[PDB]
């Protein structure tokens, strides 16, 4: 009677790449079938938009100051309490499968088989994986290999018990190296622009001026707009390009070169210049990333297939996430960290009939720490008190409304700096209509957004005089809300 659980979550996926969060860029049609027959979360946020810190607020259901867990140079304490050990001593079978990002062996999975290669980043092709307690290379593309694995474990589970399985791609991770017959799928489409590609960040504090994440001086032209030749590649050996595409199939190395030809061929005639390379970098980026985002739709398609022929769709909870979200050329960058919502907002898609409506919608303010006790909650596991984030199910189990209880914000908290990126250290909260951030650590600056007014983020209103009111409230709101969190000492001092 238990529901078994999946739970699949891509690295660096975004809201603006799903066509059922209505994306013009992309049609996904799997993901959209989890939301055409389940519910879809408008305001579902990452507590802190990094990979490895959002997988253990994942797992423990506690912001990042509480798990340990702050920064990308974090080794997570195993011995710490997560869901999956809960439900591994309330009789589930615990998987997990890809990207981990944390470091220690992994506790509370019967089963385990991680990326190992690029500091646990992994690689696309012929990917190394750290499996129970060995290392294996598995030969292929690393979005395929990893559904192939965890349907394997599907297939071999003890079936007398539930399932519950992590399921984590490396796509569509930087440098987006497409499946091989995803490869050149793009070259003569060419996508929308934001409207503020070309940003110069009027309205902005210091922070969105000093990063390091743009298209125009961020992007390499190596690693990530892949131009190089074979022949350039194989002239100097040490290159990071070459490291993976290496790694490639002669056959996939074949069709690489055919497909980036024509793009090396217009980077070569040495026309682009200014805002118009910026346009064609841009373009580069989306093809990259996009034909990626492929390969992730049709494998969630093979799991829901797979799950249907055995007759477990409808007794399973199924879950599809990004660890954050992911800017596409808004406000001229790529990458995420920020608070701003095109990264702080996380998709989240959930199907199981039993309880949730098909085609229901969501704005409850929602957060990474809530997946925890939302999973133990429909196992019939006593959530702990430790536990910060709230099961979802009373969300669920009414059509997406807000109950009258819920929380009036979500709570960022991003640590990572002076850092790759150089995004600075900063907190925040965002409510249902606005947005209040303070930027620490190495500037000290506040800024606040009307995000109905302003959903773009271009307006700084903190301390515009119409906005007197709602800025104390929303000032006060932060404080009650890093109380109520056990955020102490958000600003470091001490
Ligand atoms: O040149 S790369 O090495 O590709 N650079 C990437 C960064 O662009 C990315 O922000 C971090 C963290 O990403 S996260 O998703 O793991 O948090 O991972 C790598 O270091
Ligand atoms: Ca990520």
């Amino acid at each position: 009677k238990r529901p078994n659980i999946i739970f699949m979550m891509t690295d660096d996926h975004t809201t603006q790449a799903m066509s059922c969060y209505g994306g013009n860029l992309i049609q996904t049609p799997n993901m959209d079938r989890i939301a055409n027959e389940g519910i879809r979360f408008d305001n579902c946020y990452a507590v802190n938009a990094l990979s490895g810190p959002s997988r253990a607020c994942i797992l423990t259901g506690k912001f990042s100051h509480e798990n340990g867990f702050t920064d990308n140079a974090s080794t997570f304490n195993g011995d710490q309490q997560t869901f999956p050990k809960l439900l591994q001593q309330a009789g589930y079978q615990t998987a997990m499968i890809g990207k981990w990002h944390l470091i220690s062996e992994p506790q509370g999975f019967d089963h385990w088989s991680i990326l190992s290669g690029q500091h646990e980043q992994g690689d696309y092709y012929d990917p190394d994986f750290w499996e129970d307690g060995k290392h294996i290379v598995e030969k292929g593309y690393a979005t395929d290999i990893i559904t192939d694995k965890a349907i394997n474990f599907l297939e071999n589970r003890d079936k007398n018990k539930p399932f519950c399985m992590m399921y984590h791609q490396k796509a569509p991770h930087r440098n987006w190296m497409p499946a091989p017959r995803h490869l050149g799928i793009f070259n003569n489409t060419i996508f929308p622009e934001p409207a503020n590609l070309f940003d110069d960040y009027e309205g902005r504090g210091k922070a969105a001026r000093e990063q390091d994440m743009s298209i125009e001086h961020t992007l390499t032209n190596d690693w990530d707009l892949k131009l190089l030749t074979r022949e350039e590649m194989l002239k100097d050996t040490t290159n990071r390009l070459y490291s993976v595409y290496k790694r490639m199939p002669s056959e996939v190395q074949d069709k690489w070169d055919s497909a980036y030809a024509q793009r090396i061929a217009e980077y070569r005639k040495g026309d682009l210049k200014g805002k118009a390379l910026i346009s064609w970098k841009y373009q580069q980026y989306m093809r990259d990333y996009l034909a990626t985002v492929l390969a992730v739709d049709e494998n969630i398609g093979r799991l829901l297939n797979y799950l249907e022929k055995i007759g477990e769709l409808d007794n399973t909870i199924i879950v599809y996430t990004s660890d954050q979200g992911f800017f596409l050329g808004e406000h001229g960058w790529f990458d995420k960290r920020f608070m701003y919502e095109e990264c702080q907002r996380m998709p989240l898609i959930i199907r199981y009939p039993k309880a949730i409506k098909a085609g229901s919608t969501s704005s409850a303010i929602s957060m990474n720490v809530d997946f925890a006790p939302t999973f133990l909650d429909f196992a019939g596991v006593e959530v702990p008190s430790d536990i910060q984030g709230a099961s979802l199910k009373p969300v669920l189990e009414n059509e997406g409304k807000t109950p009258a209880d819920w929380r009036k914000a979500a709570y960022y908290h991003y640590y990572e700096y002076p850092a790759e990126h150089s995004v600075k250290r900063h907190y925040g909260i965002r409510t249902q209509d606005f947005k209040l951030i303070h930027f620490y650590n190495d500037i000290d600056e506040w800024e606040m957004y009307d995000m109905k007014a302003d959903p773009r983020e271009m307006n700084n209103i903190f301390g515009k005089a119409e906005y007197a009111k709602k800025q104390k409230e929303l000032m006060q709101l932060l404080e009650e809300t890093q109380k109520q969190y056990k955020d102490n000492d958000p600003d470091e001092k001490e």
